């Protein structure tokens, strides 16, 4: 079967639509997400046109093998989508209405700069390659683009599912390619990060600062060193849930900065002890009293600077 | 093959049933579970009807390709179910009795608010899309809905497997869809959480409280800081087995609250030492003696408040 | 093709056999194991019977499509088995001899009460569903039930592979079902648990008991608290290799009991220090001297009680 | 269908091309990467040649079954590629233009010597096995070799995708094999390693060196031993992300060398304490004062030597 | 299609060969490895014999369906191999030359006694089951047994790939089975274990021995207990990479023995402190001075004994 013959030198418009049924397994590290959706296709094939009076039927149902169907692919998929044809209906004017249900693992990169207070735009790229007989162009049928109400993505708020109506027409290996962009806007549910990572990390840091109210070097060493080890555990815990980025993330920035706070606290604890041994506790006391105000103030200001730079 | 022609303007009723054989791999983080079950289908096709006397046979067995079979799908599946037709029997009134054995990874969300003392309702949504010739409606044959006695779900008690008899008939992409809800009620076996997480977590917390019977700041610092690190390990252990929720879980609430108890214990340990150095041990003694009663009382009352709010 | 017509009202006996070739991947947490075996089937089809003199051949070889073959399934499988027909041989009397090689992931629950000194009975349930024309009953051909000598299951001793010769005949969805039970008896190789978990766990516990020969509260706090953290690591290590059980395991019981021993050791260490500060070291000495005998004696007796209750 | 008959004793040239669409899942430990690309093939089949005037058509489109297609395979793949034919076009002179879209898990070894400042050359080996009728040779059509702009590999910078135009023609099992080498040059994004591994590792090492400003053996023991445990955690973290190499990696060298620095710091801390107890603190002071300069100087010089040897 | 008819009562010899192309994913815990290789088969079918003069052709190429092909299987595979026929060539005398490219996950047990200085013999068992008409025997064509030069197994040195030329002919379910043994000899690249596990483990042990040059019980307790916890981390790290063995491994023996060294070091540290408190430091000094020589000497001798027993 050959594609529909053109009337004039016009290309064949294949109207598309994606209706999300299931959205799952957004792998942050792999920047992949799995989708289960309806893919609707519509085009005019004048060769399939019929008279409703003569034939008796209002619409004709065909099997995929029986008629010409456009070779529609996804750009950003790991493997070819798992699809099952639901219906093929032909109107008297030759307007074919195709519907299939598919599942695919979509590969869409994520921007972790504002993690875990980040928002993303997941993409689903529909593509058609033009044939030698005729050029094929994709279009969006806005009435057949949507999502089920029950569609949920664990740890994410699904904002919108829309399509960029004008396709990206380009040439690949001396043939026209018509690419459509389907955008699923999501925003992370940062809630859990607050009692699980952020507050426990702040608590251990604040515990290290109690060494500014102690003259016992042995106890101070235990305070700052133990809490630093807990901070290392939280840093390792955070980087397991995230991929290796060529940029600094919001959480990554905070975590890294906190290391400097532990390092300077060790220096303060060392200086205080050296001075006490040197029989200069008055100078040591001035440094410790200053540190009680300096450490929280510098921490608060540095965080304001970070939050400003990131948001 | 086209669907059965209607007598009047009535829709085609496809009687359904699901008999669970195997139930496994309930992934709490992924909110997925695997199922192996029998799917029974029954509908009337007057075109397949035949003579007992003339034909000789009581029932006719057909191969799936030979006759019209409704395109029955699952809504909440990752991929198309793995199915193998077991039997197709036609009565001579044209009543078709279809049976297939399938396996699928069902995507059903879970409510972790009361974890690990939570109960869930897993869903299996059966769906049929109406054709242009005729509208297809699903029905429940209660005699063909059940589960095997041997059906076990590791770490869960299987309560019931029932079906919501009235389908959710709606329009999707200008076509009628008949959706049925199959509900598998389960309840978590919380037993293991008590000797593995809850009691060990209480033991380390109670060990930190021994600092209220010690004047040794160095020993108290070691007691409260070490036990806090063990509590961090238990917090990390718990959040690995659970997904990131936009709400607080029962275990999550307790674990988070315990951090505040460690933080105030550090403050007490610090205050006590500062006062002793300041040659005010009488005031420090009053604070330590009060803490011996305050810490367990406030812990007990706060837990009563949490248990009340959650259950 | 229809099933063999009955002479009298007798059911069709399908003689079965399973010969294990490969046995692997016993997942303790998932209570699954993978199998690669031969499945032999034999039944009489009088319609396929022939004269050896007239036909010339002693046996006729058929392709699966050519003749009626019983729909044999496994009850406790995740998905339908991966099978490849090896041979189909028909004797002159119509006795069909079918052989296929299959692989499947069998779902069989395990009893962890005596872990790691536990033994299990893995099950493989063969099943046939009766047809409308005739009832099908399964039988065991003991000469075609066995296992290869090289069959090994990492960390397990394969004891026996036998079949319960009398089938469990029952009705499921108004049709007879003939179920056969194939039992693979295994026993865990507990050896590795001794130098890897049990002895290291005892060593750290015995190290904590050295605090009964020390008056240094600071050193005792470090001894009991550090060893308790190592015990937590061993508890976490053990529960990762095991699934969540609604009962107590042997190892689980020991591990949990050891927490109580650490808790009482902390109390002893606290009491001793409080008394010393109170200028009552004579009373503290009596308590410490008693603890030197009490702790190992109570530990030995409690373990005898546990071993008695569990074995 | 037999291959195209030769004019003279010349071999059949199959012009090839690979256009990368998706590049993902580079597993460092497994030395595997997944690819989704276009595979273009072109050869002359004089038997398929036609007159454009007589036939009417400029090009003829065939189904794969209809014509002879060369058996093209990948050398370094885990399993046979997942492919779907896109187009087969025959020119009047018999020049066949084949295009397929495929996905495969490519097995290409990596050189970790300079990790995480390493660059790699991933290989994709195309191969054709000669037939008895004729010898088949592969060629590169440089116009059909490329990559999509959006092609991204998490944690890597994609440098180039080129093909070694001259094939490696050799004999395997007494038949000619024509092998082509497609090279994907990548370079690691080392950025994240600096705030996540390198700096935290340096911070804990520098913290251990504060013991050179302390006379408190108990505090020094806590400083050097605790920081060493954190260094062990970083060593374990690094070797999980890497495979077992029969050579030393850059990061591996640094990490190993740092152990020696901790070991000598323990010796210094021990020597200092022994001398103080021996009532020789003047000699101990000379050793500690020297260590303050020796440790950072030897660390800086040793790192210069390592960086020189590795880069 | 039936097998080739015998001349005399001789069995049908199927000459085999395996040429390794890709060797990957050797899972130590699962005792599995993946293979991608060429499988060559050759047998004489007199029914396919032809005259080169009359037919014109020197060799005839057939499709697998057209002629009788022996049912060749692998014994030690997880699932049936993924195979794709490359060529089938028939010589005038009826000598068929079959070649296929396959991939399979081979299940071959490993001996960990000498780990990580162990060598293994991986097996690939080829098997053919005799038919009722004729008995089939396997043979090795040594000219078609080999491996590609580029064949690499991460963390292993590939020594040789040879075949045991004489098959293991036996009866299984009253039919002859001809089994061939293909052996891939490998030896572990132990290099990485030295700077990653062995030396760091020795360093922490040697650090614990510094307590023999200290009289500070509090510092000694910190030294021996902290290093013991690091040794536990290395023991856990080692047992994750290894399966549970009913025997002791070389590394397992060393690791276990080191626990005894830590235990006796705790006893020494305890005895020394008890004696000092008892105002007997002269006796304590004798014990500590002896331990300085005893501990390294006993460690060196015990390791010589272990190395002797294991190698
Ligand atoms: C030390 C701890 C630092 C915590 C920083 C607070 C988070 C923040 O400031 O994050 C900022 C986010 C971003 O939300 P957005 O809509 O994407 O901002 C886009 C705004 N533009 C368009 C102007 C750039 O705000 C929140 O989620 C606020 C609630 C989180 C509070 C958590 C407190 C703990
Ligand atoms: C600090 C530790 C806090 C532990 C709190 C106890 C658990 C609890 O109170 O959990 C509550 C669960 C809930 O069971 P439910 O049937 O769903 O209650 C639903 C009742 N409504 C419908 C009225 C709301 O009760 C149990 O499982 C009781 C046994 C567990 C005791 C474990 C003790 C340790
Ligand atoms: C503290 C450490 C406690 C260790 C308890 C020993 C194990 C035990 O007592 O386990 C008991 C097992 C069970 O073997 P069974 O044949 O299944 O007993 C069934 C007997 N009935 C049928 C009468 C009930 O005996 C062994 O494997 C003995 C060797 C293991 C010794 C390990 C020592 C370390
Ligand atoms: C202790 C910490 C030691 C850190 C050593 C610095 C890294 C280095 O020296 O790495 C070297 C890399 C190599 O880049 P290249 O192009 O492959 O060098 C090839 C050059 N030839 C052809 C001459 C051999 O340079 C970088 O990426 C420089 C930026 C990283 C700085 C990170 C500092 C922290
Ligand atoms: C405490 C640390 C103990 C380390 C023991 C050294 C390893 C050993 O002795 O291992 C022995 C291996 C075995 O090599 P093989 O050829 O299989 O010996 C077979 C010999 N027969 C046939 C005579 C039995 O030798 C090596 O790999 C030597 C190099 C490794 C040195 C690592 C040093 C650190
Ligand atoms: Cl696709
Ligand atoms: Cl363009
Ligand atoms: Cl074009
Ligand atoms: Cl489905
Ligand atoms: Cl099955
Ligand atoms: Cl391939
Ligand atoms: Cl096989
Ligand atoms: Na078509
Ligand atoms: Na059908
Ligand atoms: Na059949
Ligand atoms: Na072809
Ligand atoms: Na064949
Ligand atoms: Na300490």
């Amino acid at each position: 079967v050959s594609p529909p013959p053109p009337i004039a030198d016009e290309p064949l418009t294949v109207n598309t639509g994606i209706y999300l049924i299931e959205c799952y397994s957004l792998d942050d590290k792999a920047e992949t997400f799995k989708v289960n959706a309806f893919l609707s296709l519509s085009w005019k094939d004048r060769r399939l046109a019929f008279d409703p009076v003569r034939s008796g039927v209002r619409v004709k149902t065909y099997e995929p093998e029986a008629i010409w169907i456009p070779e529609i692919r996804f750009v950003n998929v790991a493997n070819a989508r798992d699809a099952d044809v639901v219906d093929i209906s032909v109107s008297p004017d030759g307007t074919v209405q195709y519907l299939e249900r598919f599942s695919a693992r979509v590969l869409s990169p994520l921007d972790f700069r504002r993690y875990p207070f980040d928002s993303q735009t997941l993409h689903i790229y529909l593509i058609v390659r033009s044939v030698d007989t005729r050029n094929i162009v994709l279009a969006v049928d806005l009435e057949k683009v949507g999502k089920n109400d029950d569609v949920f993505l664990t740890g994410w708020d699904i904002e919108s599912f829309t399509a960029v109506v004008k396709p990206a027409n380009f040439a690949l290996e001396d043939r026209l390619e018509s690419k459509l962009d389907y955008q699923l806007r999501i925003s992370r549910q940062y809630f859990s990060y607050i009692p699980n990572i952020i507050l426990p990390m702040l608590f251990i840091l604040f515990i290290s600062w109690t060494a500014f109210w102690s003259t016992s070097y042995e106890a101070n060493v235990t305070l700052v060193v133990s809490t630093l080890i807990a901070h290392i555990a939280f840093n390792i815990l955070v980087e397991t849930n995230l991929p290796k980025t060529p940029y600094m993330t919001y959480t990554g920035a905070i975590i890294f900065m906190i290391y400097l706070f532990y390092f300077v606290a060790v220096i303060e604890v060392t200086v205080q002890h050296y001075l006490k041994v040197e029989s200069q506790p008055a100078r040591a006391a001035s440094i410790t009293r200053a540190s009680r105000i300096a450490f929280p103030v510098v921490f608060l200001l540095a965080n304001i600077i970070l939050a400003f730079l990131f948001f």
